[PDB]
């Protein structure tokens, strides 16, 4: 019944109709409170990547997604990428990956990935140098589901609490692609050269 | 009546028995929801100074600090003191500062930072380079407060949205200690060379 769902699954942009439904899923998956002009801007503006999954008509699925210079990375993952990758160097953020809990494991997360992989590659070539993303370090299935796709778990990102707003632990995910690695230790060069 | 406040506050370590009060004066001044392990740790753990200015035995302001190594400082701030500053260098961050409505401009806030600075003195001597803490953009009448007092504005943080949480824009202000600066550009060093 369910099983048949990839056969019945097609792919959207998202788009400003989307609104209701993408916070009903956000807030699914998790407890977070993003602002109204959030939503607003990943399903209307044309920076961000996003592309839903839709089960007869209806979005079970979505990614979204930021390809930007590495300038742009925050401070907290400055060091993803090594140093000898120009500031022209890019990369994808992927603000959020998720799919309905009915349809898990039928494929679902795994094409949107992929998708944006393509979008990369098409948009970018080989100037983008890795995925990056974060994830809460209670999301057993997600880091599963990451890593068994060759992301690494690049640090831990310890709870924040300030003025400003607290945040929950997490961890960073990098994917490298094209090349990219992050900075490299004296020893990595001594392997690296004495071998 | 209120003007004659001084003459009658007193200063005190915060303690667990103050954590209700504590919620509600911190309530006061922002909206951010610390979560009561948070409030229990500021209160009870040596770790941190804090230290209440009590009006007729009354909690009517605080200042909240810890003394950390360079290396505790988050990334996002970690251009705060150029890197010929040892590891070993010492910081202070203000987790808050605060002063109730009806008892401000009676120089509480300016007792509760002059103890801060006194007890850094006294704990770490030319070994703490400077004293950092957060603002709101909003908070205009703070921003004045540390303006007069010496603190420069650092850097803008932006509003971050995460899968971890939201934080509201702010800026890092710095007051510099016992020699402390922050990085040199080459046109710095070209100053201090050149003339
Ligand atoms: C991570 C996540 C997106 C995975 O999506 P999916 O579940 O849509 O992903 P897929 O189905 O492609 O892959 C999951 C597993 O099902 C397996 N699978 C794929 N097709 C299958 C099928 N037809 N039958 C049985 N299993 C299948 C896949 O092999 C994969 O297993 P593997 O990792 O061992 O290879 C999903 O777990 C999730 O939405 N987690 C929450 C993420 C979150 O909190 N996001 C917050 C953003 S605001
Ligand atoms: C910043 C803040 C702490 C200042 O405290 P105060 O108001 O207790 O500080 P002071 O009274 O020492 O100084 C304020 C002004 O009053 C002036 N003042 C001092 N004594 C005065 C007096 N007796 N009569 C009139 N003015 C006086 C001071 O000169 C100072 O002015 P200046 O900056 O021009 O020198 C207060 O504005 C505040 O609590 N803001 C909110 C901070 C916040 O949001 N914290 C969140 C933490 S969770």
């Amino acid at each position: 019944e369910r099983s048949s769902a990839l056969s019945e699954v097609s792919l959207r942009l998202l788009c400003h109709d989307d609104i209701d439904t993408v916070k009903h899923l956000c807030g699914d998956w998790a407890p977070i409170e993003y602002p109204d002009s959030w939503y607003r801007d990943i399903t209307s503006n044309k920076k961000f990547f996003s592309l839903a999954a839709t089960y007869r008509g209806a979005i079970v699925g979505m990614i979204v997604a930021e390809i930007k210079n590495r300038t742009k990375i925050h401070k907290e993952d400055g060091d993803i990428l090594a140093s000898n990758f120009s500031v022209d160097t890019q990369v994808a953020y992927i603000l959020s990956l998720g799919v309905v809990k009915e349809f898990r494991k039928h494929g679902i997360g795994s094409l949107l990935l992929e998708s944006l992989k393509d979008h990369i590659s098409t948009t970018a070539q080989d100037h983008c140098k890795a995925i990056y993303l974060h994830v809460l370090t209670t999301n057993n299935t997600a880091i599963n589901f990451y890593e068994n796709r060759d992301f690494k778990q690049h640090h831990y990102l310890p709870y924040y609490y300030s003025i400003r707003g607290v945040l929950k632990d997490g961890f960073t995910y990098v994917l490298y692609i094209n090349g990219g690695h992050p900075p490299w230790t004296i020893l990595d060069y001594i392997q690296h050269l004495g071998s």
